[PDB]
């Protein structure tokens, strides 16, 4: 029937608690979705090539050259944390639970409309709108993983966080292969070094259509469309942080002389001689036990060599590392690598009242300190002759290839056998829930951008698309541009994410770190005087845990 | 080393068969446990994973040199990155899923 | 595990061996930028203190059992299992020139 | 490195890979350790040295 | 921090936040506490695995 | 076999600076107690142990 | 024990082919010489992520 609905809203956070301590936390998410018809009907090969801005030298890290195809379709993502908890729920989650299971995800599309605009043309400019009981909306989705994955987590380009604001696909488009040759160079170097653009290697092409590799359903006003639900087998997340580092593992040194009475300035001390001590240490050829040189079973986070670009065929990229500085909780100038940057606008969290193309940012300090400190590591010579002399250690002030900015940390490395890390915090709202897993024999020990690995298979990707309403006026033999009628969709999608949690239990006798509603954040959880909201970002792992 | 000395002999260690010219001696079916090999290669790198940004400006006639552009000022980008100190979204600096 | 610092029961039947006093790391955040012999001043050696994030202050009363034996009592622990993986009792001397 | 005389390359450098076959600690009586606790972290360490 | 602020004795460093418990800690978890010479010569010089 | 390490590293953290722990120590050590170097461990004890 | 490939895109993948170029690498001489030339073996490319 054309007036009879095929779906019902729901936004509604469900958590049924169970037995042992477990709770299925059901996430409901509803939005109105927007989508206009394409540009133009036809898969493009497009290529990007910012030869004026690399041509300086010294900016070789802005290379955006890159080939893609623009596909005619959009896509449909939910992959976003703020897609499926108010901060509320989510207070309710990183407070009183410990671990986090992905358990199902399901999605349906219904209650379509498509509408035509058709404009006057009169001297008063006016344009009127009618529905199109006959028109057609194209959906697709891809369970057999035949595309590539696009999660658009990366570009801020989910839907939108706000049950009651509309929402938009993001126009889908992947990569096409393509080789690049750009050599660094720096503000002074002469000429301009090789910055080529060779083209695409013929062993590499992959050319996807969707109309040729996913079953299509051609939607109409009465009809509706539903994904059945699909489970996921990804590793429990942890929503509890570590704090021990190597200094922090085992048992401490006896104490022979305590304080007598309380005070900062009352310090313990251990009343051995240094070299006079007993215990276990790895360095052979020396007596001295001491915090930094006792045997620890491992080694709690490494360090990777930080702002360093790789190169490949495809150009310059950057290397990757778990995870950034310890400490540095305090101050967002202070982050330096690892620690993930998100910008993002109105849809996903920006004031929704805010003029401007600059966008909202922010970094995310994790309170897992499995970190480095690079300005405090150091090497010395085998003989560990002490107090040391300036030729038997390189301090991270000594300069490495006679530059003064660079030194030994940044090209030092030192995950081996003995490395300890943490998989990457859930980030909300604008972070990333679930990723596929790379189909590469050797696979990564864990990703930087979600939570959760697809372990085999995780869900296909929804694509939409409004099909061609053409005009009498039409000839496939022209080269010109299919003439078509305007046309656009108002379609609302429905989705179900449910979780499992555990709920936590105090160890201690003190309390630890909560999420709370304070005076100096009032007012980021609540509409202004003209309906703006805005969605800050929360930390999810407060509650420390025990590593040894 | 005298402790890393391994003197082996076929003699000392293995049943030998004695083979005239009207015998013969046959192995024995063996079953492999490998893992499994693919015979197709992977173009990939760090460049061209994910989600390409939105080509705001595409082109309008084809030609070699005719580029498609981003549109949007660098700093002024959307997306995430690892470069927690700086505002520039780049293909070359947009955080990756792995390396 | 006390074997770190030689804390634990002694080797001899007949000797008789003391226990442990039981101690745990607290959270301390400390910087210390290395020098040498040669450089001028002193470097920060700073003691910052606990962040309130990392505390955890446990009690054996607050969070086990606690028996209390007179001189006439006996407590057994009950038998655990283990799941680790074998040790090997013999060693390697390939290296990358000696291997096929 | 860095013009220090006595800190060579040898200091600074790294050569685990996906091809490190390398075997787990011995014993050590009598004052060895017998076992050790996993870390309770995602992603946990191929040995102890302990 | 007398011993560390001597230039380039940073590895002495000893500088920790501990818990005192009133609790004493009994540890077997070393070999000479299980095995004496003799028994440890057996196992070594005769068995492979353990 | 086996694998490099900036051997006699020291990295910093919020806990303060710590060695670089590694698997195994230097080959060729066992005649000569001199090079006995990185990752072979040293043992300090006393009279109830040893 | 082999799987067959299938075609997940719209172009032809690459594929070894005898050619003019190589034709003679693959026949005896006059003279009864062989040559085994070398072939690649992944060939077909796949999508990684």
């Amino acid at each position: 029937g054309v007036g009879i609905s095929t779906g019902t809203f729901n936004n509604q956070t469900e958590f049924k608690f169970l037995e042992n301590g477990w709770v299925y936390i059901t996430a409901n998410s509803s939005r109105l979705v927007h989508l206009n018809m394409p540009e133009s009907e036809n898969y493009r090969r497009v290529v990007v090539n910012n030869l004026d801005k690399t041509a300086v030298n010294g900016n070789m890290a802005l290379d955006d050259t890159h080939a893609e195809i623009v596909t005619p379709w959009s896509l449909v993502d939910a992959n976003a944390w703020g897609v499926w908890f108010n901060p509320g729920d989510w207070q309710l989650i990183v407070n009183t639970m410990s671990e986090l299971h992905l358990v199902s995800f399901e999605q349906e599309i219904f209650n379509v409309v498509l509408k035509t605009v058709s404009e006057s043309a009169t001297q008063p400019p006016t344009k009127v709108y009618n529905n199109d009981l006959t028109a057609s909306l194209m959906v697709a989705l891809d369970s057999n993983n035949t595309m590539p994955f696009t999660p658009a987590a990366m570009r801020s380009e989910t839907l939108g966080f706000y049950p009651w604001k509309p929402t938009i696909p993001t126009p889908w488009r992947y990569y096409f292969q393509w080789d690049r040759t750009l050599i660094p160079s720096h503000t002074g170097t002469s000429g301009t070094p090789t910055n080529i653009y060779h083209g695409t290697d013929p062993d590499d092409v992959q050319f996807y259509t969707i109309e040729n590799s996913v079953p299509v359903h051609l939607l109409r006003t009465g009809d509706e469309f539903a994904t059945g639900t699909f489970f996921f087998d990804c590793k429990p997340c942890r929503l509890t942080h570590t704090w021990q580092t190597n200094r922090a593992l085992g048992l401490p040194p006896f104490l022979n002389s305590l304080p007598q009475s309380e005070g900062g300035t009352n310090f313990g001390y251990i009343g051995v001689q240094q070299d006079k001590r007993r215990g276990v240490t790895q360095m052979g050829n020396t007596n001295y036990i001491t915090e930094a040189t006792i045997m620890r079973p491992a080694e709690v986070g490494y360090s990777a060599p930080y702002y360093s670009f790789e190169a490949s065929t495809q150009g310059p990229f950057k290397t990757p590392i778990a995870a950034g500085r310890g400490g540095a909780q305090t101050d967002e100038n202070q982050a330096a690598d690892g620690d993930p940057r998100y910008a993002f606008g109105r849809q996903h969290g920006q004031k929704t009242t805010t003029t401007g193309e600059t966008p909202e940012r922010f970094t995310y300090i994790a309170h897992q300190d499995t970190g480095r400190y690079p300005e405090g590591d150091w090497i010395q010579n085998i003989n560990f002759n002490l107090p040391v002399t300036d030729d038997n250690v390189l301090l991270p002030t000594d300069p490495i290839g006679g530059k003064t900015g660079i030194n030994y940390t940044n090209i030092f490395n030192t995950y081996g056998p003995l490395t300890a890390l943490n998989n990457v915090p859930p980030v909300y709202p604008n972070g990333q829930i679930w990723d596929k897993e790379f189909d590469t024999d050797l696979k990564p020990r864990l990703h930087v951008n979600a939570p959760f690995v697809c372990q085999n298979n995780c869900p296909g990707q929804l694509f939409v698309k409004v099909a061609p309403n053409l005009t009498n006026q039409y000839d496939p033999d022209a080269s010109a541009n299919m003439s078509r009628i305007v046309t656009y969709s108002d379609f609302w999608w429905k989705g179900k994410l449910v979780f499992k949690a555990k709920l936590r239990a105090s160890h201690t006798w003190n309390p630890i770190q909560q999420m709370s509603i304070n005076v100096d954040n009032q007012f980021n959880y609540v509409p202004s005087n003209i309906g703006g909201m805005k969605i800050v970002y929360e930390k999810s792992q407060l509650a420390p845990r025990k590593l040894y």
